């Protein structure tokens, strides 16, 4: 801010960083819970796609667990009339079906009832999105961005008055 | 002319004779037989059963435990953030257990079979020639053993009528 022209110039840059900062409105330590948050809703997500991808795999897939167990089970029938070993393996396996049902059921509840919210994630990674472009400028941490544009407001001021006087 | 005929029917009847006297029925074998058939059928269903389980729920390309395998696999990621997840895991990881378990009690039924694939053809052969013999000169095998018996008589008065007919 030297000469006249460059002292109009920086009032310029001054007033556009403060602009830049004040319009987020970083509050240091916000990022704790962001982050907090962001993980929470990412795990749901993952946790969601999981359960899906078992009960595709045990049951609702094209192949899947239930169905082969199911064929074996009806395999063993007519051997099962003649052989009390069979007979009994029949039905131990009779039983793990059920287990593999049930527990496809259960997954189903989880990846149906599931609090993912594609959305919030959305606006968790937004504001944290928001906060790393300034620190990428002013940073490197929150402090650094609020005290880098209080010392330009304060510069700022200073040859506002400059300007006033001449 | 009839002696043509007489000619005929002396080949006709000691054909019969030879093919009966060839398998050489015995009434009442049959019962023993048929037991066996179904004792040895039986052996066989249930070594086929044991063998189709195997295949289904462990040795096939596509089998049961291979993907209650992958299923717990899909399960790692969602395991590692809940509870519940985690304990469904388990509960599955314990089937399949129990699944590769049967699989191997099922290839020791195959393994131990008494199932004797020899003896079983060989029972059915000998109910396939006595069936074919019931089926020319029954209904039953007592049935058979007279046919052959008068077939055996009628054809020594014909070749003794021959031999009378020419000095």
């Amino acid at each position: 801010p030297f000469t006249q022209r460059e002292r109009a110039r920086q009032i310029d840059l001054l007033a556009f960083q403060v602009q830049e900062i004040s319009e987020v409105s970083p509050d240091p330590g916000e990022e704790e819970g962001l982050n907090t948050e962001l993980s929470r809703l990412s795990n749901l997500h993952t946790i969601a796609q999981a359960a899906a991808g078992g009960v595709e795999l045990l049951s609702d897939g094209d192949l899947n667990a239930a169905g082969l167990i199911g064929e074996a089970v009806r395999a063993l029938n007519a051997g099962a009339k003649y052989d009390e070993t069979v007979m009994q393996l029949q039905n131990e396996l009779r039983a793990a079906l059920e287990s593999v049902q049930a527990i496809a059921g259960e997954l189903r509840d989880v990846a149906e009832g599931s609090a993912a919210d594609p959305e919030a994630l959305d606006r968790v990674e937004a504001r944290l999105s928001a906060l790393s472009k300034l620190k990428n400028k002013y940073g490197p941490t929150l402090e650094d961005v609020v005290e880098f544009g209080a010392q330009a407001a304060e510069e700022l001021a200073g040859l506002e008055e400059d300007e006033r006087d001449a």
